[PDB]
This record gives structure tokens, C-alpha cells and sequence, in this order.
């Protein structure tokens, strides 16, 4: 039967089903007032299909000069055409090779650049926006969105949407390596997956994708959804509470240390964005600190709400697509307030 709601991470994730009922407010509001993260799935059924292809990005905008990024060894790939990554996301044969002649796993770097989405891709703007769950919280204008409404005494969001684009991982040496490095924001954020591309020419990677998912601690409810009901899943995330955030400093200012870094005593290896928590890290950090958090798989048109304050890592199954927005809820407003 169709149901309004469901949980994973055996109890501690809220999952809507309906990105578009309009009682969601009253089971949201009371996780999201306790700093939890909240997952909604179906938003691909709202969307155009057609203006979140690869292949249109790379039809349309193909000529633009950007930077990528080298996810194995964070190089970066200097003033290269946006074609020359969009024509590489599923076909391997087209990808970029480093000197071992093995075709990398690459980031497109800031793209569309700044705020410009809305000017370059207004369509696709439109579609979005219109479509995200939680409008009262998530849309620019909704009543319990403060970002336009707050003096300068808070960090304000940029204007997005933002989009996030690179290929998936593949390798068991990849498996200790992030998409996106663990940080935090000062702002409420809803990420949503707008196209998975499964590859072909070294197609079969499947296995390595499981052992990816079960050595990253997803619960068994999660693993049901690839087994049972043949969903494509994107990328792995690990969410923290905004509470716990002090406690993850301290692991990595020892871990550093241990390391031969030569880093101030207070220095912060949150912000510094240089740091994956592997499953080695991930135990330690439960183990000597006591904390845990949500391992959260994003399947295609899974929007992930990820809390203000809250530090959070991103690590690509397949190739994603991905669209995000800002916005400032009035349950986290705290973590934007620039003074005590
Ligand atoms: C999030 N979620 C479950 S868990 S099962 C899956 N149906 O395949 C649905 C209802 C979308
Ligand atoms: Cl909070
Ligand atoms: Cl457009
Ligand atoms: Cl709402
Ligand atoms: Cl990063
Ligand atoms: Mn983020």
C-alpha cells in the first residue's frame, strides 16, 4: 500500500514518500526540531526527464571553459571545456586519463559558476524550484524560510540553486576516498538527485558498489531497496549532529598529529574541507568519542535535508547530478548569528 512515511537507519531517519503532500509539515517539524536529518524519495517522478540529461548539458553548454578535479589525488584539471567531462559521465572509453593511463574519476569544479544558474538555465530553474518538498521552508519566499527576512548580524545564504556534478567512484582503494570532504554549513540545505548514470565499457562494477554500501554501515531497510524494488542509487553521505561537531575536531586534531601534520592546537579540520572519515575513522570516532551518525544512501529523486551546523561527507556510488538550495529554518537560525 501506499504509505505517507517510513523509517531507516533502524528508527533515526524519517523518509517521506509524497514529495508533495501537504501535511508533511506536521512529521517533519518534530525531527527537524531535534537536529536530525530527513530524507524525502520520489522527486524525479515531478521533474522534466529530458532537461537533466547529460548529454543536453553537453549539447547546450558544451563550449564553457571550467576547472575539474582529480577525486583520487584532489589535482586540479586547468581550463579544460565542459564537454570534455559531460562526454565522459557513463561512456569510461571518453574519459580524461592520468599518467597510469586509467581513466579518472573527475569533479566538475563550481558549474554554473557563483549564483549564475538561474540566468543560464532558467528552465531548468523553474522546474526545480516548484518541485522541491517543503515549500514553506525550502522555496526563496516561504513563510518559514528567514534567509530574506535577517540583518546583517546573520550569514545569509548565497542565491542558488547550486549544482554538483561528478562521476562515481569505482575501486576498493577509491572506497576511502570522498566525492565531497567532510564539512559543515551555517545555513539548512536540500540536495536532491536528479539523474544517476550507471557506466558501460568497464560496466559491472555492481560488487564493489555492495561492499561500498555495507562496509559504509547502512542498515538492512536501505539494502532493501536496491534487492527488492531495483531503485539506482547515487551516492553514500555520513551526517552528524551539529552537537557532535566539537567532538569530530578533536579525533582529527589526533589523527593529524599522528600523522606528522604540524598543525596549531586549534586549528579546524572541519572547516579546512581536507578530510574522509573511512570505515577506520568512522569506528574510532564511535569507539573514543562516543558518537554515532546517520549513513544515508541517495537513490535517484531522494532529496537529503541536511541540518545547519551539522558536519556531513559525500561519496559517489555512480555518477551523479545533483541540485541543492539553501535556506534558514527558524528551528536552526542559531547557527548563523555572528555574535556570542
Ligand atoms: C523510501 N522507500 C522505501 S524504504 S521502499 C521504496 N519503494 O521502492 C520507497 C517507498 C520509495
Ligand atoms: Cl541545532
Ligand atoms: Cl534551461
Ligand atoms: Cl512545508
Ligand atoms: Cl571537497
Ligand atoms: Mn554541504
Amino acid at each position: 500500500s501506499m504509505t505517507s512515511h517510513s523509517w531507516l537507519c533502524d528508527g533515526r531517519l524519517l523518509c517521506l514518500h509524497d514529495p508533495s503532500n501537504k501535511n508533511n509539515w506536521k512529521i517533519f517539524r518534530e525531527c527537524w526540531k531535534q537536529g536530525q536529518p530527513v530524507l524525502v524519495s520520489g522527486v524525479h517522478k515531478k521533474l522534466k526527464s529530458e532537461l537533466w540529461k547529460p548529454e543536453a548539458f553537453s549539447q547546450e553548454f558544451g563550449d564553457q571553459d571550467v576547472d575539474l578535479v582529480n577525486c583520487r589525488n584532489c589535482a586540479i584539471i586547468s581550463d579544460v571545456k565542459v564537454r570534455d567531462f559531460w562526454d565522459g559521465f557513463e561512456i569510461i572509453c571518453k574519459r580524461l586519463r592520468s599518467e597510469d593511463g586509467q581513466p579518472m574519476v573527475l569533479k566538475l569544479k563550481d558549474w554554473p559558476p557563483g549564483e549564475d544558474f538561474r540566468d543560464m538555465m532558467p528552465t531548468r530553474f523553474e522546474d526545480l524550484m516548484e518541485n522541491l518538498p517543503l515549500p514553506e521552508y525550502t522555496k526563496r519566499d516561504g513563510r518559514l524560510n528567514l534567509a530574506s527576512r535577517l540583518p546583517s548580524y546573520f550569514v545569509r545564504p548565497d542565491l542558488g540553486p547550486k549544482m554538483y556534478n561528478a562521476y562515481g567512484l569505482i575501486t576498493a582503494e577509491d572506497r576511502r576516498v570522498g566525492t565531497t570532504n567532510l564539512h559543515l554549513d551555517v545555513s539548512d540545505a536540500v540536495n536532491v538527485m536528479v539523474y544517476v548514470g550507471i557506466p558501460i565499457g568497464e560496466g559491472a562494477h555492481d560488487e564493489e558498489v555492495l561492499k561500498t554500501i555495507d562496509e559504509g554501515d547502512a542498515d538492512e531497510v536501505t539494502k532493501e531497496r536496491i534487492h527488492d524494488h531495483k531503485e539506482k542509487p547515487g551516492a553514500l553521505w555520513h551526517i552528524y549532529a551539529a552537537k557532535d561537531a566539537e567532538k569530530i575536531r578533536e579525533l582529527l586534531r589526533k589523527v593529524g598529529e599522528e600523522q606528522g601534520q604540524e598543525n596549531p592546537p586549534d586549528h579546524d579540520p572541519i572547516h579546512d574541507q581536507s578530510w574522509y572519515l573511512d570505515q577506520t575513522l568512522r569506528k574510532r570516532l564511535y569507539e573514543e568519542y562516543g558518537v554515532q551518525g546517520w549513513a544515508i544512501v541517495q537513490f535517484l529523486g531522494d532529496a537529503v535535508f541536511i541540518p545547519a551546523g551539522a558536519p556531513h561527507q559525500v561519496h559517489n556510488l555512480y555518477s551523479c547530478i545533483k541540485v541543492a538550495e539553501d535556506f534558514v529554518s527558524p528551528e536552526h537560525v542559531k547557527h548563523c548569528f555572528r555574535l556570542t
